[PDB]
């Protein structure tokens, strides 16, 4: 079960070793395994299921629109596409450094290293991009494309650090704002804007004209994110391969938030006296109070709004080929129970 | 009087932004990003803008047009867009204070995102800035690959500091002497000196692989600056300052509460526990005193004339007598500063 996907995976290990034996930027023996040890922790392995959308969207805006001189795919146009893709992963590796870290004195010297990892691969992307693109016409585009998207990231990522430490020692700092502009820039930008905004960009468009399809994808990244989350909680573990942690990880899930709105006085003293330990006594009185709010209809109806307003505006989108590709990244979240 | 000729340029730059028709914006919305964009970048000092208008004049002297300065200043203002962004953070913890000065923290996140959003609006400004004026230059490229590289440094300091200042209000040993380290350098050195400089000479149309010397001796007198500070905060003749040192009480990481921590042993850091990030004078007093009692005022004399006689030989060791001269007129203006 690999086909393109095999031929997209190789792709990785040409840009390494461009990045790392590139005369420009020269690296001691010691200097390069040491880079290309974060390299190989951080960027391959996975679903790969973003960067790869890239190349799937690039497939179905050129089988579509054409006006191509041939509709199959080149070698070079796979490769380029890959290398977009690829460009993507590099993207959410760093926007996904911090993740861990998690007593406290030990945090700072813990958060240092990860933010140089982190420098090291956002150092990478410019360098890839200039490499294989540096002459196309759209190459200032596509820098910009990266710089809005890597920047939006950033930010997200900063509020995701203030919000995952203020609530250690607090839970009501986690509030729905917050939460939702998490999930916009540190998460829907890089996971459902960037792949197919690259796949325009080669594609010869501006995307200034696709405004509209922008904020489709942006909100569709918000609804990806509210349903990991609700997987989390309940979701049948041998289906999604993994076991709930969020509740006890005291994440700022959609359904802690939706609670503290929801429920009140006591309910929310409940919660601080229960929310994120580890023994399931806790965890599931937490589930039980979420059972109580009835937080699986508050978000089935969330699901089933979200899904008619985005099929609307997409159904109202004027470009055939886009809105062909937004329906089938909508329809293959629909529900999904993985 | 030049300064005058160099501040318009920033009214200049910013109707520029504000009425581009690629970046359409309402009235409304446009009034709020111009009161973001005047209250974060005009205003202070501007000395490091100004640097590279006065380092790209003797650089160009040691080897000039109107538009000459214009484009100088151009680029000393983008070093003050980023100045701009890298400090957006500083006060989120006296901010999120909607009382007086108390613990706060569910009302920290709202406080953050504000913050967080006004700097990305301001960070979007630079690539602009550079493109409108530089997009046709032989060293354009350069340019984006100099601003890019400390944005990415600045960012990864700021992160690195909100891990600091929050992991420091609870447990006090966070603060470490490396991690002191790696914030003074990637948050500030990179913009405050690395940076004019590096302008200056890109347009002076050089390349910057070939100056990695003047490039570490620039980043460490960055660093030092920031030392600078930091003791200055503490005793510096607040009078001379201009300003009331709030370091110790505002719990800050300062060189003197790393070095402190190094030195002192566990009655002397049990003093510093119980003291330091408090409010009262007696408590703040308590701390000055243990800064004199472990020497670092001596400390302090110690690293500033072994890094100033440090980079002095560093410097004087370098080919371009056109960067000796300006690396040497930064550190004689930093050297034992009183304010």
């Amino acid at each position: 079960m690999t086909e393109l996907k095999s031929k997209f995976v190789k792709v990785y290990s040409v840009l390494k070793k461009e990045l790392l034996h590139d005369s420009a930027f020269g690296l001691t023996d010691d200097s390069r395994n040491w880079v290309e040890r974060i390299m190989d922790y951080n960027v391959p392995g996975g679903k790969l299921n973003r960067g790869l959308s890239v190349v799937d969207s690039y497939k179905l805006l050129r089988e579509l629109t054409n006006s191509k001189y041939k509709s199959e795919l080149s070698d070079d146009e796979i490769f380029l596409a890959s290398v977009l893709g690829w460009s993507v992963e590099w993207i959410q590796a760093c926007a996904l450094v911090l993740d861990d870290i998690m007593c406290w004195f030990r945090l700072p010297k813990v958060g240092m290293i990860a933010i140089n990892d982190g420098l090291i691969l956002r150092n990478h992307v410019p360098r890839i991009l200039r490499t294989h693109f540096q002459t196309e016409h759209y190459y200032l585009q596509l820098v910009d494309l990266f710089h809005e998207v890597e920047c939006q990231t950033i930010a997200g990522q900063m509020l995701d650090l203030i919000t995952t430490l203020a609530g250690e020692i607090n839970l009501s700092s986690y509030s729905l704002p917050v939460y939702q502009q998490i999930t916009l820039s540190k998460t829907s930008y890089y996971s459902f804007y960037l792949p197919v905004a690259c796949a325009l960009v080669m594609l010869g468009e501006n995307l200034e004209s696709h405004d509209d399809m922008k904020d489709i994808l942006l909100e569709m990244g918000t609804y990806f994110q509210v349903q990991d989350d609700y997987l989390d909680c309940f979701g049948d573990p041998e289906v999604i391969g993994k076991i709930g942690t969020d509740i006890e990880d005291n994440k700022c899930t959609w359904l802690v938030v939706q609670a503290l709105e929801h429920c009140n006085e006591e309910q929310k003293k409940l919660l601080y006296d229960n929310y994120g330990r580890k023994d399931p006594k806790q965890v599931a009185k937490v589930k039980e109070l979420y059972k109580t709010l009835n937080l699986e209809d508050l978000f089935t109806q969330y699901e089933n709004k979200t899904c008619k307003k985005l099929t609307k505006s997409i159904e109202a989108l004027p470009n055939v080929a886009v809105q062909a590709v937004l329906k089938s990244f909508l329809a293959k979240i629909h529900k999904r129970l993985k």
